[PDB]
């Protein structure tokens, strides 16, 4: 009654958000101008 | 009853997300400007 | 009774997004202007 | 009583979405102006 | 009833947020001008 | 005696090479394996 | 006796290259594997 | 007897390499593996 | 007898490479593995 | 008798690489493993 | 018989290098492991 485990390698610039229960995440927003 | 193992290798720029239950979850949004 | 396992591989500026129950998962949206 | 395993391999700009239940899913949407 | 072991590897630049309960996690926001 | 002023709007992916004198400008090239 | 004034506007993943007297200019060469 | 200005604008991961005269410019090469 | 002005503006991740005399200028080289 | 004046701005991550005379400038090489 | 003035603003983790007289300048090599 679980996830299980998630993982990543080698990656430039790199966001995982990791929940039980998420509500809206998101990859990144607003880079430059 | 579970997601499982998800992997990801070498990959630029990357963002994952990871979970039991979520709700709208996104890639990038907003870059540039 | 579950996913399994999804990997992926040397994939430059790349977003899974994994889940056991996803609601309007999303690829990337808003690059540019 | 699963999915199995789903992998990519050397695909630049790459958005896989893995989940158990999906509702909606998408490829990228909004890039340009 | 938990979400389990999620680690990340040689990644530069990276943030990973972590939770039981998540409400609107977020990646970067607002790099350069 | 000149060019002009050649520009490009809102291009994902784009490659533009400006010269007084070119030899052999090229695009891409070598994308896969 | 020039060339003039030659820009790009917001384009993802993007190179230009500009000189007087070009020999051979390229565009990408080599992604995934 | 010269170049002029040549600009770019808000252009993700972007290369310019300007010169009064190159030899052998090139855009990225090898990403990935 | 001489180049100009080459700007860039609000490009995440960028390179230029300026010179009067350029030999074998490059965009990146070898991201990920 | 002169290159003149390059600038950048607002970039994330970024390489410039000035001479009067350039022999093999590069960008950026191994990122990752 | 120079260079000029070549400047960079506003840029995270960035490397310039000038010189008269150049032989194989270089940006980054080796981030992660």
């Amino acid at each position: 009654t679980l996830f299980g485990t998630a993982s990543t390698g080698t990656s430039l610039f790199s966001s995982q958000n990791n929940a039980f229960a998420q509500n809206k995440p998101t990859g990144f927003g607003n880079f430059g101008t």
